[PDB]
């Protein structure tokens, strides 16, 4: 595939999930060979994991004293559309969560597509590899296409379930929304993050029920979110990726782990 910007600027606003701020992006259109960066208070932000700074509930960069919460849902839906040159200008302190999903993010940019004149260069897993967190693990294999398979295992009515993405079903894992816990969210809050969220933009599950009147877009749109968020964090090793992963429990701690391990040995 050849590099991609976007044809013309794409600006989305509303409120951090975390911040509870408002918050609004610029996308501008690059040159080929720059490179998905942020730009913030006058400093950029390359959109790579030895810029992140936190992975507790959001994938965060920073540099030089500026930060940016939330990185997943815009980078993830930059990764499976190919967009590799754009500068994403940030006002405020996180990315808009908008709905929880990628999906405004998704069908702006979709449709504002620019092929540039460069073949693209694209991470591709040389050989196996595994890392592992109490339980919680992530496995990476070769691959012509990217395949992205997620397991969870929930202590609610969710039970067991799994969800694998392949190359050309974008549309299945755009739409699937954050979710959260209701025995959780006294947690999230007490630790300072949280502050945006709302059955607006995020999936509140109980043990046994949904609290958003809307339900489920899908029976296991956690687990398709949970792979929509890998895929995210994966665009942080520079370039479009190609290979197979498998994650069981897995959460953007370990997704950035994998990725780094991925850096490092290649
Ligand atoms: C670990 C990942 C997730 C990010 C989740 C942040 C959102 C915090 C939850 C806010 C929802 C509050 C809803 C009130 C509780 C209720 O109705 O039972
Ligand atoms: C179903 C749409 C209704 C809006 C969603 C209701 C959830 C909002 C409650 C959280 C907002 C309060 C933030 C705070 O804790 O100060
Ligand atoms: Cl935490
Ligand atoms: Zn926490
Ligand atoms: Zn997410």
């Amino acid at each position: 595939g050849l590099e991609k910007t976007v044809k013309e600027k794409l600006s989305f606003e509303g409120v951090g999930i975390h911040t509870g701020e408002y918050s609004k992006l610029i996308i501008h259109p690059e040159k080929e060979g720059t490179g998905i960066r942020f730009f913030k208070n006058g400093v950029y932000i390359p959109a790579r994991h030895e810029f992140v700074v936190h992975t507790n509930h959001s994938t965060d960069l920073g540099f030089k004293g500026q930060r940016i919460k939330t990185v997943e849902h815009i980078l993830s839906v930059l990764h499976l559309l190919e967009i590799t040159n754009v500068t994403i200008e940030v006002i405020g302190n996180e990315i808009p969560i908008l709905d929880g999903s990628g999906w405004e993010f998704y069908e702006a940019i979709r449709k504002n597509i620019l092929n540039q004149n460069r073949e693209i260069d694209y991470f591709v897993v040389e050989e196996p590899i595994i890392v592992e967190d109490e339980g919680r693990l992530i496995k990476a294999e070769p691959s012509d296409t990217l395949e992205v398979t997620y397991e969870g295992e929930f202590k609610n009515f969710l039970g067991r379930q799994k969800f694998t993405f392949v190359e050309g079903n974008e549309e299945e894992i755009v739409l699937a929304r954050t979710f959260a816990f209701d025995w959780e969210i006294e947690h999230i809050k007490k630790v300072g993050l949280g502050k945006g969220g709302s059955l607006k933009n995020t999936l509140v599950l109980g043990k046994d029920k949904v609290y958003n009147p809307e339900g489920l877009r899908y029976e296991n749109e956690p687990v398709r979110h949970k792979v929509f968020d890998l895929i995210g964090d994966l665009y942080l090793l520079g370039s479009p990726v190609k290979g197979k992963f498998y994650s069981f429990r897995g959460g953007h701690s370990l997704n950035v782990k994998l990725v780094k391990e991925l850096a490092k040995k290649q």
